[PDB]
């Protein structure tokens, strides 16, 4: 069973029990965006990250109390009409506003509207994974398909053994860099309750891993005294002891996909560049669906 969260007075987390930590409820947001919630009826702004005016251009005491159809007039509707009560966690409203252009991505969790605002602004992909005539090209291909597309210095594929250790078996990377390919790693660097929220949410991120973390305000759902849900939520602050891990092996953004065959965790496309990075949100969802993509042709694959 998890730890509470610093905010409800737990402690913090040490080699001991890395599987403890609530990685889902951290109360807080990564800087590069930011995070309103909001009730699914009313609209009413229950809380936000800290940094909400420098993104909104509104006052912090001020957004707290307004509604989405004063704040938003054009979209309130149209996000009513897409997330209506009992839909799942996983379905997305996603517009594109101007501003004195913001990427507004929307999601529900019972009766919570999840607001994240971040800054924005492959055919021939398909085939090449189709055409790999063995295991061993499709993850090849598929790195450096990925590597294309993003920039990022090193895209891996890391597959997961049946005890949950781990090995690099395919790697596309920059001139210069050095190869964790065949390296293999112990179960506990990305621990149990890690895994099972990555078969969820296909999709994490740490665009800068020496970035501090933006608080919520009020840090509890004012509907249920409780922690709010961020499991499906890019803008999630990431867990200190992983980026405490990347820092080490100099990696300032991370970016992972889940890669899902049969229901289970087979691997991820993993993906680290040594500077600082945002990926634009419209490349994100090419490389989810690229993922989803791959999940098929490696279970048709493995049958032989
Ligand atoms: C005691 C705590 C430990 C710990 C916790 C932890 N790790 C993750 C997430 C990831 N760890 C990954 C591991 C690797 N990345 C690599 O490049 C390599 C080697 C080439 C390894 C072994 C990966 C890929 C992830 C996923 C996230 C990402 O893609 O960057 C978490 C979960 C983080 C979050 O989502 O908030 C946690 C809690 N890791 C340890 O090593 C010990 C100290």
């Amino acid at each position: 069973p998890f730890f509470p969260p610093l905010y409800l007075g737990g402690p913090e987390i040490t080699t001991e029990n890395c599987e403890r930590e609530p990685i889902h409820i951290p109360g807080s947001i990564q800087p590069h965006g930011a995070l309103l919630t909001a009730d699914g009826h009313s609209g009413e702004v229950l809380q936000m990250s800290l940094n909400a005016a420098t993104f909104l251009g509104q006052e912090p005491t001020v957004l707290r109390g307004q509604t989405l159809a004063a704040l938003l007039p054009e979209q309130w509707p149209a996000l009513q009409a897409a997330l209506p009560p009992g839909c799942p966690d996983a379905l997305q409203y996603r517009a594109t506003l101007d501003w004195p252009h913001l990427s507004l991505t929307v999601h529900r969790v019972g009766e919570l509207l999840i607001l994240e605002f971040e800054p924005t602004e492959l055919r021939n992909a398909m085939f090449a994974l189709e055409s790999a005539p063995n295991l061993r090209a499709l993850a090849e291909v598929a790195t450096q398909t990925v590597r294309e597309l993003t920039g990022f210095d090193r895209v891996m594929l890391y597959k997961f053994a049946p005890d949950a250790t781990g090995e690099v078996i395919a790697e596309a990377r920059r001139e210069g860099l050095h190869a964790f390919l065949g390296h293999r790693f112990p179960a506990s660097d990305i621990p149990a309750q890690a895994r099972a929220l990555y078969t969820r949410h296909l999709l994490r991120l740490t665009a800068d891993t020496r970035a501090a973390a933006v608080p919520l305000d009020p840090v509890l759902n004012p509907q249920t005294n409780a922690p709010t849900p961020l499991g499906g939520a890019v803008l999630r602050a990431t867990s200190p002891m992983h980026m405490q891990y990347l820092r080490n092996m100099g990696v300032g953004s991370s970016l992972s996909v889940s890669v899902v065959v049969g229901g289970q965790l087979w691997g991820l496309i993993a993906c680290h560049h040594q500077t600082p990075y945002v990926l634009p949100p419209d490349l994100r969802t090419t490389l989810e669906y690229l993922g989803r993509l791959l999940s098929l042709q490696v279970q048709v694959k493995e049958a032989l």
